[PDB]
């Protein structure tokens, strides 16, 4: 079984890659020390967010979403293969707004009537920087990774955002979806760096159970990541939010690097801070 | 290859969201706050009563049945898989008018004499929104499927109470039953998701015998649900109940939202006291 | 699938419900107060009475049955498997003189000399309201549950009573017989229920070894009781004594309900006195 | 399945349990309270001793065969299948002679040289009161209660010593020795009851190993008896011993009675302390 | 049938029972104490050495046998079966002349060419008294007890070490090594009680994973002892070494008596300390 | 059956032995101590480096490899699973020439252009002493130990390192991975003494939750261990890194010798500081 390589015969595979091998582009909002820890995210490079369920890994990948697309004027693909186009364009809008649209059946009834909606709408969309891929009807592998490919060379996007890597929906009969993870994410791997497009994944957490887990506290590990952690070797960065919703202080987000190819620096970020208010992850004075 | 839609093309399908778009729904009676932390139970969520044996569960949820199927008028079916339709009705009447019904053998024998009991009856009953699977011989998962599903979609039922999840009765053969409570959760989910139904189901919580337990205060939390935490997953609320019986205050029963997906606010949502006189779960005023 | 009545057409059902339904049946002697945070003994239930080894779970059953079977005249069966028929028999006649019969030889003596022993087992036993299990040697589960079963139906007592359920003897070459303890459970109340019978079983407790415990005090929690909790769900009301015989009033018992289905009144039903000379547990004030 | 007695055919059984149902006789030494929770052990009667491994069931029931041969003059029977006659005589003549004749190899050469060896010798099994039975190679039941019948028949003895009930040695072929032992302690109950003669006998305890055991501390319940709880019936009294060995006072034992059918009263009897100079069991001044 | 033997018919068996009678034996080198509780090591009798990875096991019970085929000239027999024969033999020699050979590379190259080697070399193996079992290649239960039976029966051994009892290598192909532990000790035990010789053995004990351990001080208890309490009973006596490495006084190591069947003095018989300078654990002067 | 050698039949085979027997072998760099308690990595031995995440582990093993391939001219094999071959090579030029090659992209664009990357590259592997197992797909137990097997006897590398132990990817279908962890060290074990080769493995830490840990301080004990200790038992040498990234000196990081076969020398070897420049772990001066 051979597949042992020798250290000279490297040499021209060690200059390939170290010639653009990544320098500072895209930084993270709603709190810095992810960005002092990481320096934003590479193009080419896959951003991996993940924390318990229910924690906010959606909340705040939605908020890079919404910062880039706006602040930063970028063309960020959206691909939320559990909720509708209209739903996630909610959230944005809302967002934007510094509103919880979602949770006031009020404010709804009140923008469509007072007309504050077309207003938000066009302020928002206006730039046509957002996109998104249309379903809820489960999507294949390639299938999907055909459209995400189409929101980066079609529309020509900066950013694409794939949320929940678990949603595999692909050549169904072989055993343990632990590979179907493994080989999308080669292929999303694949695809973000020979496009150099930004590409951010959430992925869920295992169920410990064994001790205290998760929505309780618990920090997560490079380990407890869901997917035979073939992902903890194809992505780049790997952002984790831990919060104990029994606690507290159930909206303070301590942010978490599990992983870093580029700076190798990891450890805590530092903490955030939902805003019931405004629904963001605003950044926090904390220290354990 | 197309199907990726574009934020702007969306202005309209998304207005015509943003109204006739039901984000409240069937407030829980007995302490507002389960509502402001999880705005109500949505059609086509799964809401997930828990507690300690004896502590609330099935009055909690009783309670609810009778509010939603009276002051708000809807077809509530009831699978009471534990009693009688005779005696889930006997103290949904005693409960409707303020008594408990079945601690007393003088009122029972007083309304069925002096004509009473028909009255409460009709009163109650007469707008025919309460309906209730009928047996004790235990249930098979389809088979309860099927009685559901026609509650449902043949009664026209918006609301659907399932007591104790935990009385399975079906295909034997298989070891540990904990593969048969995360099946029939995904069989649930399902059904609800696609018929758009309320559904409130009740389990029991795993022995934690390691340390001070349950009847005896002592928080629930998510990893102490019985069955493998599939149910931690596919339901979208959870609302336990906790309380210690062997105290000064027994009747004082705390109210945790476990979970609320749509929402995300979990936590502490109130407190309820229990009325030896009524029978009711009235929502109380207190503060630890 | 039509097995799904509504509400309406369970009138009738629900009249002949409520009129002979008792909620209240057979109360307990010795001590009102059990006999208010539990109604009574109804009938298909299964009342749990546990305490620290030598505490009174064995006196104050046997003065149930005793009272039972003679004032009340209901036929008991008793099924005690750690002592012969003509041992407990003993115990009755004594007990129900208010003499240790067993603790004294000079009686034993007496009483058949003189022949006042013929007078008081007629008094006691003349109406033939009890019969026993008769064996000693390692009863099997289905080999007593059957004659239970026949005591029920074919002698047509009203109330049963188990002595000790951790002597199982039942199918051996299966790991922890905490799975014994749970089977049994479920095969007496399904035999309850479905037969109708009062049925009495005692078990004993886990020794805390973490603590001081049970022969010096403390109180019995839920938790405490012996052979996984299965118990703990399948009785419907469960009666624990405590008492501290290394203490200042060692003839003082406490009588906790731990549990009450029916009513859901839990906690601390009263107290009671061992008096020396009859054997009995006399009834009590206190207040510590 | 019919063994289910009615009690008033239990009359002429009743009769003749009541006639010589067993008053003071032969009063265990080392603390009163055993006593006082017993009264002596009765001819007929079955004492059952036991305790953790090396803790002092032999220390004890050795202690009262002298002391009943020696100041109370009774015929004592012994047979202790795990030692030769020379060595359980040397334990015995140490005993008498308050030393410890076993432990010392130089107050063996003493006495033998010196002469005091059949000095005590003499002394002591003067009156020949002590007798025993001589093997070491493996004992069956039947043989073995022959010899011990022969012990109270033959040689007239007023108690028998069985030291070690597990070594049974009959009838192999029939799977778990559970019901070895569970014969034999009848044929042992017999035997005892209708020749009248006090049987004491030792029983080792099964491991827990699921806390912290025996050695340690931890009392013994009447469930930690080793062989299927069948002498929990058949032995009339139960004494055990407990002490931790790895703690502070490793010579402190407390005495429990886990039965005693006579006196029906049961508990911690109260103290001992192991005299490493004596090798006695001398009561002690103690209570936690 | 007779074999009841009299008291006074074995005065004279009794007699040439008290002398020439050996109750001390062979002393334990390394701290008076492990003799003052157990006397030695008896022939035919089973010493159990254990202790925390790496703590002291190989090297107390090493010393034993220096001493033992040394100043006390005995025949030892070693099966060291996780190192060679030349290895075992090393740290004889180094242990014999007070230096650790093994550790010192300088010293290892002198005693070769200064012919010192030879020297130390005869002056210690000279009396044909140390034998070795010889491979490393996984060793049979038969197999090795085969060989060990030879050392005892067929070169004289008087003491027997075997280091390691874990590395059992016996018909595989049923589960749980458990049993393969427990039927070793009761063939060792065997082995022991019947050929008379000194049988010492090492075992190793069950990670505690609930606390802080071994290695870390934290005394072992018997519950501790790897392998399913078989030999917690098989062998007669329990030395266990315990220390903290992680502390101020590592070297410093406590000795406790887990049991000694002969006397039945257990508890904390000493301390020594790790001379790093001779690699002798001498004896020490301490008191927590 | 003779195998049982006596010790003087063995005086040349210990002389050839204790010549050429090195005991002293490939000591380590950056701080003497750890050299101290180990007297460096002998042949033929396995060493554990572990740490809290991103606090030692990693760069300190890379720094050996980097010398004991220079300096030292020893053949080096390097098994990192979590990273290409390009990317550890990359990190190794930069390593080797105090530059954070990764986290710079101005010095790689350099470098390549200026030429000086050829230079470096043929500076550290211009002697041929570094090998790597190729991949980053899951690789297979059987399937890994025969490439590190390749390297030790087809390519002769005297240290072989293994990155991460708990990338194990084998046989699916045997609950608790507890299994593989064991099981795999076994294989190794065995694949190191066998072989000869220098065997340095890398594994996590069980993340404690219960206290503040890891990140923050708190040393590192052996029970801490990642897999259950069969590690702890198989290794012959773990060397524990702990660093508190979260307090006053971030860059101090302590060097514990958790356990050390060959010398028992155990506890705090000593300290290193991270330099953010050079990117290593530099020789310090202190005590806490």
């Amino acid at each position: 079984p051979d597949g042992v390589v020798s250290a000279l015969s490297l040499r021209e595979r060690i200059r390939e890659h170290l010639s653009s091998e990544e320098s500072v582009g895209l930084l993270f909002s709603g709190c810095t020390g992810i960005n002092d820890k990481t320096l934003g995210a590479r193009g080419g490079e896959v951003i991996m967010v993940t924390s318990g369920s229910g924690m906010g890994k959606s909340t705040f990948v939605r908020q890079q979403a919404l910062q880039w697309g706006t602040a930063m004027g970028k063309k960020v693909g959206l691909a939320m293969l559990e909720e509708s186009v209209e739903e996630t364009a909610e959230d944005l809008i809302g967002l934007h707004n510094r509103v919880r649209l979602r949770q006031s059946d009020s404010l709804k009834r009140e923008i469509i009537e007072n007309g504050k909606f077309d207003q938000w709408f066009d302020e928002l969309f206006g730039n046509d920087t957002f996109h998104l891929y249309d379903s809820f009807a489960e999507a294949e592998t390639d299938r999907l990774l055909a459209k995400l490919a189409y929101m980066r060379s079609g529309l020509g996007c900066d950013v694409i955002i794939l949320d929940h890597i678990s949603i595999v929906v692909s050549a169904s009969g072989e055993s343990d979806e632990r590979k179907m993870i493994d080989n999308l994410m080669t292929k999303l791997k694949g695809f973000a760096k020979s496009t150099g497009v930004v590409l951010v994944v959430i992925c869920h957490l295992k169920n410990p159970d064994k001790g205290k887990a998760h929505e309780e506290g618990r920090p997560v590990s490079i380990t407890d990541l869901r997917g035979s952690g073939a992902l903890r070797q194809l992505s780049d960065t790997i952002i984790a939010l831990e919060r104990n919703q029994q606690g507290d202080m159930p909206n303070l987000v301590l942010v978490r690097i599990l992983k870093c190819r580029f700076t190798g620096d990891t450890g805590i970020a530092g903490y955030m801070e939902y805003n019931k208010e405004t629904g963001w992850l605003e950044p926090s004075s904390y220290s354990g």
